């Protein structure tokens, strides 16, 4: 899935749209994307000015994202984060999100969320949503 | 303690720091720092485009400036978060941002926060830091 | 009335859109509105690098504002103001924006605004418009 | 004087400052500035989506920051302001800021300005300073 | 054409839209048009911070949009360009765009492009486009 | 060479700072620079609003800035750039420069440049610069 399909899948847009393609899709089980990190986007003006360094709350929002579109491909809102944030991610880096489903009810879905560069995982979490 | 102390206590800048005042501070025990919620804020264009609310992992966001606040009046990086959004946040709102110390080491620090408009409850974590 | 209510109640838009809500609202008479100060609104960066002050100019246009919410409830462009810039504003400042009806003919308008923090009147405006 | 100067003279900047040139300078009695209007200018998307117009506030604004530079080569803030917004500015005009000192003693100045384009008038206003 | 048409006209949009108005056209020949230069545009701030220059390259834009307005009233993409920047651009600067059709098949078009400010040629170039 | 060293060496800065990372470098002959594509770079929303496609002219301007951290490892400006667009690049694409140097003199530099998705080339250009 490429990003203009992603665009569409995806209610967030510039300046909160973190997600550049899917690579990998398992429907109601399992999705991969990709979000590249560059050192011209908004955010690293702020976080900070003498050294650009992801935002860990970003690599939620971009792992949040990812689990919609596996939703929506299988009004969703973010209502629990439990995260790690193991290591820093820097302009240059291409973050691979994966997203495993942990249980899906008709209310709402619990995930598991690993955020990687290379095959180096900077960032897990488990998530959940509630429909609105 | 007013905007232009807080830009220099916390190293976050524009469009990355969410703190406008400190409101209260207990040394080494708790801090409450006010953000004005503004529709003229630039995340707000991509969160979302049909309707406007304030992106959960902000709050997290500004819990951890709090936090940071606390730190220096008494690097930090955030390491990890447990939370639970509870209420949405609307342009117009003012976030009250309660942070208690749990516990404070020389690497690390384990605090509890809560984020109010009002004093309803609309976001409740606990975070933990490590100094780098 | 809420922002959703007042983007579609106000031509304006990001970064051009100063009211975050109408408090109080009696129609062909007199409108209140808020707007909250944030230090993550894209102006302050530029007045002053040193030191985030509300320019009146943006004081002026959010009393505006407000006044075609009143008019449109009961194109309007500003056709002219005669203002007294009192008291700064800051990050964190809660804008309050009160909205008299002086006259109103088919073609024009003139009003009478004042805009306060807490209740020290900051701004004092006679605007008036025209139809276009 | 050019732009890298008047980077300097005013204090404020980017996306608030609104000179480009210097055109003509008579110490202690006269300025004029130019500031080209340009599509490409933030504040154009907000106002109006429909219909790039140039904000009468802003007018002001660079009417004001044209007396500063009067000012400072014979921190001042705007302390009143008298206007009347004639013509509407689009992007591809170039704005003429005249500014004549009426009065200027140790606390305060009042001066009228006059901006156009072309030489069609596009605002007349009376403006007053105080320092601080 | 003024700026609202040239909207219409070419599908960029802010902040990648560099023409303001067209001055002069000859269909299937030859197109003016004038795109101001304001300190104000956001590529300035990066360009460079110690001293604002227009980039070349978005001037090579700025042609090509030109171009693209010709085609248009006689989804094209640049497909080549063989380029001279021979003066710098500043702000306050009004920037002449010229473009003279070479040759225009079905698929592709060679245009000549000449930028001006004042009467002095401060870039010269021939484009390619291809359609897509 | 990370960003944060990127950030010093490249006078440019966001945004209009197009490279994040420096992946080879053979001092006085060729250097080969990475510039993740993000669906998060501001100019994205401009260059189309339907459709996010990178723009040629920046592509130049990466290849530009790759050089220059090449000539300083080893204030230049682009004088003349002879390029072809062959294939669209889009967010989520690693664009690689590469840049060989053809001839340096005291007062100028001739390079070869050539960006990459893959090994798919998509731009290839000659370009000169010269001190200043």
């Amino acid at each position: 899935v490429n990003f203009e399909e992603v665009r569409e899948l995806v209610p967030q847009k510039y300046p909160f749209l973190f997600i550049d393609k899917v690579i990998e899709l398992q429907k109601e089980a399992r999705i991969v994307c990709l979000k590249n990190i560059s050192g011209n986007e908004p955010f690293f003006a702020g976080h900070f000015p003498d050294f650009a360094i992801m935002p860990g709350v970003l690599i939620v929002e971009a792992l949040a994202q990812a689990s919609g579109i596996l939703f929506k491909k299988s009004v969703f809102l973010l209502a629990s984060a439990n995260v790690r944030f193991s290591k820093p991610v820097f302009p240059g880096d291409q973050l691979i999100l994966e997203i495993d489903i942990e249980k899906v009810i008709s209310s709402a879905a619990i995930v598991k969320g690993v955020a990687k560069v290379g095959d180096k995982v900077v960032t897990k979490a488990t998530l959940s949503f509630g429909v609105a």
